[PDB]
Order: C-alpha cells, then sequence, then structure tokens
C-alpha cells in the first residue's frame, strides 16, 4: 500500500524487511546529513548496514529510478 | 559547510547552483511522495526540469555517492 509505505517513511521502528528498509535507508541519509531527522533506533540500524549489501542495492534502486525516468518520456507524447 | 546547506534544504527561495539545486530535488520530490513538503520553488522548477539532460546528470550523481560507500569499505579495517 503506497498510502502505508508514505506513512512508514521516516517513522519509529522502521524495522521492515532487509529489500524495503535499504530502500529508505538511503533516502533518510539524504536529509539527515544536510537537513534534520536523526531517530535513536534508525541510528542503530544505519551503523548495522552490511557493506557489500548496500552497494549491490546502491547500483540497483537507481537504476531503476533512471530507466522510469526515460520510461516516461516514451509516453510523453500520446496521439 | 553542511551546517549551511541543512537550513537551505526545503527553505524558500532555493534558487542554489546548478548542481546544488539538483541534489535538493534529488530528495525532496522523493519525500513529497514519501510523506509531504512540496513547495512552489521546486515545482516550477520540476516543470521546467529537462527530460534527458535530466537522467545523465542525476545518473552522473548516482556514482558518486554509491562509490563513497564503497571507499570506505577500504577504510573500514584500521591497522
Amino acid at each position: 500500500v503506497s498510502k502505508e509505505t508514505a506513512t512508514k517513511t521516516r517513522q519509529p521502528r522502521v524495522q521492515m524487511p532487509n529489500g524495503l528498509v535499504l530502500m529508505r535507508m538511503m533516502g533518510i541519509l539524504w536529509h539527515a546529513v544536510a537537513g534534520t531527522a536523526r531517530n535513536p533506533v534508525l541510528k542503530a540500524f544505519w551503523n548495522s548496514v552490511p557493506l557489500k549489501q548496500a552497494t549491490a542495492a546502491l547500483r540497483k534502486i537507481k537504476r531503476t529510478v533512471s530507466a522510469l525516468m526515460v520510461g516516461l518520456q516514451k509516453r510523453g507524447k500520446r496521439r
């Protein structure tokens, strides 16, 4: 549920599947470095983030975002 | 100065340099879908934002952030 994902993002006890948490970790860090947001339990999990497994997601999820970006451009001109 | 940029994130009159404003657009836009925070300044910038040229610039930065993670791995084990 997208409505749920939006609520779970930046919410205490973000203990969810690895494939889901690793899809929000960098998002939070993006604003954490230059902005705000620093939850105790979040920090603990972040300090426990694997090395190789992190890069594996970095080179995967980011590609999908790029694919969709160009994908929508293919349907920019209809009719 | 991260402390200086921090208070500029999601702040009105965010007329930052090309590479700087893009970094903000690649952050707040994500939160706008997974939460909230939709400033007219960003909406206007995104409205007139390039399509084909965007993917290229974004991918360029996507590499750097991922390279940093791998770079830290080479310094995870000190002595």
